């Protein structure tokens, strides 16, 4: 049943969307003695991410947006003590769903990316109903996403088809790409992202550089890798859905000068995938296994999901591949 897929790809590729996009059209847990233990990391965690939140609407000027979020702020401090041992009372619940909802304090998670936030504090807030029910049990991911950051590497699992996957995400940033030994092992096939729409947008590793030149590099790396010859490689070229838009404007010679296809999300969409594939060593015996999908759009990714997992069974079987 195992799975693992991996999440490689150049930064920005979205693979964090496709991350979240799993709890949406799957739901699994199986474990519900080794959940409860959990419990209180969950409860703990969660009130440590909204009060990250709270605080940088400080630090960074952020007015709440209705006035009424006054005092159920206060509160949380005073009602997060029952978290800490794990209990939820309702009244916990709804002072953290004002505050979430709040024009305001989305204002700052937005801004995220400057204060530090708690590695799931979307997640959780997100299902934040869920949580609060009595007696409440984690579900097998709610385990998964407990921890301060430190292994740098997302896990998420779901059970597709009767089979336990367990996706790996990692940052796409030349930074982050260094960690990806740590995901090498046990995984079944590689799914990797890549922005269609980077064809213009420069890194920010690197102005000068094109984004989309340095994906073909880094997965010529991968792909020819002798361990993933093993593996199934499956190019994830995301973002189709605003790449149509921005290619009606934008000529896709921006990336390759040598393109002469028309400004269609075909002629253009496609071009990159023929560059890609090409720079397989072994076209006689490795399947690039390529499939467009729009992560932002969850009923896009879950169809392409259906035709990738059918692979990875005809394929992969029994301690990856060999018995």
């Amino acid at each position: 049943r195992e799975v693992k897929l991996l999440l490689l790809g150049a930064g920005e590729s979205g693979k964090s969307t496709i991350v979240k996009q799993m709890k949406i059209i799957h739901e699994a847990g199986y474990s519900e003695e080794e959940c409860k233990q959990y419990k209180a990391v969950v409860y703990s965690n969660t009130i440590q991410s909204i009060i990250a939140i709270i605080r940088a609407m400080g630090r960074l000027k952020i007015d709440f947006g209705d006035s009424a979020r006054a005092d159920d702020a206060r509160q949380l401090f005073v009602l997060a003590g029952a978290a800490e041992e794990g209990f939820m009372t309702a009244e916990l619940a709804g002072v953290i769903k004002r505050l979430w909802k709040d024009s305001g304090v989305q204002a700052c998670f937005n801004r995220s990316r400057e204060y530090q936030l708690n590695d799931s504090a979307a997640y959780y807030l997100n299902d934040l109903d869920r949580i609060a029910q009595p007696n409440y049990i984690p579900t097998q991911q709610d385990v998964l996403r407990t921890r301060v950051k430190t292994t740098g590497i997302v896990e998420t699992h779901f059970t597709f088809k009767d089979l336990h996957f367990k996706m790996f995400d990692v940052g796409g940033q030349r930074s982050e790409r260094k960690k990806w030994i740590h995901c090498f092992e046990g995984v079944a096939a590689i799914i990797f992202c890549v922005a269609l729409s980077d064809y213009d947008l420069v890194l920010a590793e690197d102005e000068e550089m094109n984004r989309m030149h340095e994906s073909m590099k880094l997965f010529d790396s991968i792909c020819n890798n002798k361990w993933f010859t093993d593996t199934s490689i499956i190019l994830f070229l995301n973002k189709k859905d605003l790449f149509e838009e921005k290619i009606k404007k934008s000529p896709l010679t921006i990336c390759y000068q040598e393109y002469a296809g028309s400004n269609t999300y075909e002629e253009a969409a496609a071009y990159i995938q023929c560059q890609f594939e090409d720079l397989n060593k072994r076209k006689d015996t490795k399947e690039i296994y390529t499939h467009f999908t729009c992560a932002t759009d969850t009923k896009n990714v879950q169809f392409v999901f259906d035709a990738v997992t059918d692979v990875i069974i005809k394929n992969n079987l029994k301690d990856c591949g060999l018995f």
